[PDB]
């Protein structure tokens, strides 16, 4: 239900685990959303700038790609950021404390 799914949607996000309950992450919130929606589960591809020890991640959900504009220090932190981009750009709840 989102006709044009080309390209990449981006926002400027970094995952800050202090905003989340113990051991709940955007990846889990997004995965549960896909399951609730009977959607294929998210697919993450890592991007690297190894000379800077930087990481980015592109997540595909319902054929649309999402990615943060910002780089991070680890594959896992970048994957969390990509999940946030996917949720926040759609207006969905992100799983934070008191949301």
């Amino acid at each position: 239900p989102a006709e044009d799914t080309s390209g990449v949607i981006k926002m400027a996000v970094k995952f800050d685990r202090r905003a989340y309950p113990a051991q709940i992450t955007p990846k889990m919130c997004l995965l549960e959303w896909c399951r609730r929606e009977k959607l294929a589960q998210p697919v993450y591809e890592t991007v690297q700038r190894p000379l800077d020890r930087l990481f980015s991640s592109i997540v595909t959900v319902a054929e649309q790609k999402y990615q943060s504009t910002l780089w991070d220090k680890s594959k896992k932190l970048a994957a969390q950021a990509a999940a946030i981009v996917c949720l926040r750009s759609q207006g969905l709840p992100e799983g934070r404390l008191g949301e």
